């Protein structure tokens, strides 16, 4: 379609995908960035109970586990509740899949309502969108704050239907890696079926994940889906970059 | 060295500037993505007393000036920060006075940051004064941007070249916004912006060189054997801070 071209280019979504040889070269890639930092001693990556966090925090277990087989390094799952865990089931369901070293779970409710309180205080009330993105927020305050404190990196779960429409500039998905980058969603969901995820764990922005996966693997979508999909992903385009400046605009 | 021409020719320092134009250029860039984004109402930076965001809450007020003499309506919500009370009020005060902000908001964080290492402390995680002092920072970052979206505005940032190598940009924190207009200066080019504008006083160390030395290095010029390696260590240690997180895709 020429402008989904463009996007296809970008977005590194493959045609297919073979479970066993993208999980192989998923984990190589965590694993050679493990290696080639003296530093790492830990991972870190929050879990929702929702499909990216669960298939990333299995990535990056699966991988921890071999790095240590070839000679020290750790994972550490964060639950990041706000408040009252209400998807608790989907939580503990992602953890008994992942295996984790370690478990920390932080509540974010003190500190959100904290700065929603003190915005309140200088005359700044914020809508409940903005009031969400000061949660996202302060869940990647947390994850770095563990990595800092443990010696890692913190992991991110963008991938490329995210990428294209979806994330919180500076929030949740912010990291120091972000290895699903090339997945669509539906890929996703075949690397979790394949790796025995139970499938509770696998299963607007004005069109569907199946429109977005089929435009990422460059297929032909109704004129009505092209305008929102490109539309989301020109509005977006600021998240994928850092802050402009007089040699990037 | 081949190294300096990659990190100089990545850091886009120029050798010499004129003051009145670069403040000019500089300017522009700012009206331009003002001008080229119909939505954006207002922009926001905290003002730390610290001599970029002084030169940038400057530049930035100088900006919405001339956008409101073009007829577009523009603000600058310049941001007071402090954690408990004012590191640096005389400065921060000078800096104010000097800026001259349509809109002064004060934000108190120590709260919000507090309840983070509190938090943090309950699930067995004991910061580090460091690591306080980046909570601090991303806490900075959130109310810039929660100010923003309320104010229908951008945050702009103070990210110089300088900080590359210097990196005491706290990855994700106060560094972190929609615009960065001096990028490409180095240290010594800030204090000259600063100072042609009539600035009054705006303008240890474990980092193993001076600033001198970095500014000297970003121009291109020749540094001694240990500073090289100094700055190259910091420039290659630091590179992940100046980009999203590594994918498959952009790490070799």
């Amino acid at each position: 379609s020429k402008l989904q071209d463009v996007i296809v280019q970008e977005m590194k979504v493959k045609k297919r995908i073979d479970s066993a040889e993208e999980i192989m070269e998923l984990k190589q890639f965590i694993k050679n960035y493990v290696q080639s930092h003296s530093f790492i001693k830990s991972l870190v990556l929050g879990i929702s109970g929702g499909q990216d966090s669960t298939l990333v925090g299995k990535l990056v277990q699966m991988s921890v586990n071999e790095l240590r087989e070839e000679g020290d390094c750790t994972f550490i799952a964060v639950k990041l509740p706000y408040g009252v865990q209400k998807d608790a089931d989907e939580v503990e369901q992602a953890l008994r899949f992942i295996e984790p070293d370690e478990i920390v779970t932080v509540n974010i409710k003190p500190a959100v309502d904290q700065s929603v309180q003190s915005l309140k205080e200088a005359g700044i009330v914020l809508t409940d969108f903005q009031k969400g993105n000061e949660k996202a927020r302060e869940r990647m305050k947390v994850q770095f704050s563990i990595a800092s404190n443990r010696q890692g990196i913190v992991v991110g779960t963008d991938h490329s239907a995210e990428n294209i429409t979806g994330y919180t500039k500076y929030g949740d998905g912010a990291a120091d890696i972000a290895p699903i980058f090339g997945l669509n969603k539906r890929q996703g969901r075949q690397l979790l079926a394949y790796l025995g995820a139970p499938k509770e764990l696998y299963e607007a922005l004005g069109v569907t994940y199946e429109a977005i996966d089929n435009y990422l693997e460059g297929k032909p979508v109704t004129p009505e889906e092209q305008k929102v999909i490109e539309n989301h992903y020109i509005r977006n385009a600021h998240k994928r970059e850092l802050a402009y400046t007089r040699y990037t605009w």
